[PDB]
This record gives structure tokens, C-alpha cells and sequence, in this order.
């Protein structure tokens, strides 16, 4: 019950462990803490564009036990949310705490495959933290996804580009990073323009500098060790670069042709903004919407 994102560093912190602060959070609680307030740093560099008060409907479509879902109706009562979660274990959770807290007239989740189930409504905005590359098939889920946007609304992702000539893939995790021009394709060919995209990749990786992280998980149960190998893995192809992580901010571009779009997002993709740049200009607005950092008494 946290947030699970990787987080950004601006710089290396010798000696900190992302795994043991990860995987032992009892024995690291005020180490957890400052992942915690990178990760909810990051998701505000994600939202801080956004003008809550317009914002009717939001869906997360890939939402877990609905943490945003449940967040953002709480902070924002004019506010409808739904999420898509393929689990069915973190969808009753999620309905439960919507349940504890009174939201279930304005939050919902759903226990449904955003890749072959139609969103039920239209929305303002769309949300979709580390989903797409657990995705196999990328049309039918970018399908739903403009089929369900409003003509003004943003679609807001944090997620993989590879770097390389070929999507990256791998079959045993189900894991699919598209490249570049995949991206550029994809996201025309659903009507999908980028407004921003952010390279967090450098200070991802200064987070997960791990050195003997492939030593310490041995000494782990293989259940535990199976589950974080996936973020080791990506902490290495983060580190030769053969991967970005990224935020996305799109937009809807319907009455705009597939070739124009197409131009857009490739101008857009060879000049991704630092997030360090980002960040600065996000903490020189004063404007930071959602979420709000939790502080002491
Ligand atoms: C991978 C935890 Hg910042
Ligand atoms: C090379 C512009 Hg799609
Ligand atoms: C204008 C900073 Hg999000």
C-alpha cells in the first residue's frame, strides 16, 4: 500500500540501496520515506500541467489497488475516477477503500484488461503510470484510450522508449518496449500528439545504483527475488542506454492528418525536455496541483 514506481535522484547517494530500502521497508522506514517523496515529486512533474478544476472525469488504466483513482476524488470532490486494474485481488481492495472513505459515488474500479475491454465512459483526462510495456497488444489499447478522450483531454504516461532498432521484448516477463519510431507511429495512428516528453532516465538510474543488488537478492526467498529481478533488469538497460523512461503529456489531434502527426511527434522525441528542467520550472510555477507532499502533524 505505498507507491511503486522507480523514483528520480538528482544525484548518487554513495551506500543507499534501493533494494534493501524496497524489499525490507520495516527495516528502512525513513529510507522509504525519501524514495516516497521522489515518487510523489515525480508524479507532480506528471500533473502539474493539468487544471484540476476543468478535470470532470479522469481514468487510470492501469491502477492497481486505484491509488490515484481513490487520491484525486478525495482532493478534488467535483471529480468522477475510474481505473482498470487486471488484478482482481487490487481491484476489491481498492473498492474497499473507496468504501471507507465514502467515494463510491465518484470512484470505481474496475477488474477489467484495458487492452481488450472498452473503457466505460469519457474522460477528461487519462492516466497510465508504468502500464503500456506490460502490454502486448499496443493498438487495442491505444484504441481505447482515444476512443475514450475528450477532444481537450490529456493523456498522462510514464513509461519505456528503447533505444534501439527493434522493439525490446521479453516473452517470459511480458515485457515490450517500443522504439522510438514505433512510438511516433503508434501514437499518430491513434490521433495522439506529444505535448511533452521528459527524460527521467539519468536520475532513475542514479536511484537504482544498486552494486551488489544481484549479490543481496540471492539472500532472499525466490518469491521476493523473482518479483525485483524485473527492476534489475531495467536498472541495466537503463544504465547502457538502451532504454529511456520517460513522462508523456498528449494530446488528442482528431481533425489533424496521420502524416502531421507523425512529423509532431518526431520533433517532440529528438528533443526530449531533462527532468531536472522540468522539475525547476514545475518548483518556479508555485503550481503543483496533485499530489501534495504528506507532512508531519
Ligand atoms: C524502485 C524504487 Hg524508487
Ligand atoms: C519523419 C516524420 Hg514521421
Ligand atoms: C509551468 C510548470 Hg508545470
Amino acid at each position: 500500500e505505498d507507491y511503486l514506481t522507480v523514483c528520480p535522484f538528482e544525484r548518487k547517494i554513495p551506500g543507499f540501496s534501493m533494494s534493501r530500502v524496497i524489499l525490507n521497508p520495516e527495516k528502512y522506514p525513513l529510507e522509504r520515506e525519501m524514495v516516497r517523496e521522489k515518487q510523489v515529486e515525480m508524479r507532480q512533474v506528471l500533473f502539474c500541467k493539468e487544471n484540476f478544476s476543468r478535470v470532470q472525469k479522469v481514468l487510470d488504466f492501469g491502477c492497481g489497488h486505484g491509488t490515484d483513482v481513490i487520491q484525486i476524488a478525495e482532493l478534488y470532490p467535483h471529480i468522477k475516477t475510474h481505473g482498470f486494474t487486471i488484478t482482481k485481488a487490487q481491484a476489491e481492495l481498492g473498492n474497499q477503500r473507496i468504501a471507507q472513505k465514502n467515494l463510491g459515488a465518484r470512484a470505481k474500479i474496475f477488474n477489467k484488461d484495458s487492452s481488450k475491454d472498452a473503457f466505460p465512459d469519457l474522460y477528461d483526462m487519462i492516466v497510465g503510470i508504468e502500464v503500456s510495456f506490460h502490454i502486448r497488444n499496443k493498438h487495442g489499447l491505444f484504441q481505447n484510450i482515444s476512443s475514450s478522450l475528450n477532444e481537450e483531454g490529456t493523456v498522462l504516461l510514464i513509461d519505456y522508449i528503447a533505444n534501439t532498432r527493434g522493439p525490446i521484448v521479453d516473452q517470459n516477463v511480458e515485457v515490450s518496449i517500443p522504439t522510438v519510431q514505433e512510438w511516433i507511429e503508434l501514437l499518430a495512428e491513434h490521433q495522439l500528439v506529444i505535448d511533452e516528453i521528459i527524460d527521467v532516465s539519468p536520475q532513475i538510474a542514479n536511484a537504482l545504483h544498486d552494486p551488489d543488488v544481484e549479490q543481496y537478492i540471492k539472500h532472499l526467498p525466490k518469491a521476493v527475488q523473482d518479483l525485483y529481478i524485473n527492476t534489475v533488469n531495467q536498472s541495466i538497460s537503463l544504465e547502457r542506454g538502451w532504454i529511456s523512461y520517460c513522462l508523456f503529456k498528449l494530446k488528442k489531434a482528431p481533425h489533424l492528418t496521420y502524416t502531421k502527426r507523425c512529423e509532431w511527434n518526431a520533433s517532440k522525441l529528438s528533443k526530449k525536455r531533462p527532468y531536472p528542467e522540468a522539475l525547476a520550472e514545475m518548483i518556479n510555477s508555485g503550481y503543483i496541483p496533485y499530489p501534495k507532499q504528506q507532512t508531519r502533524t
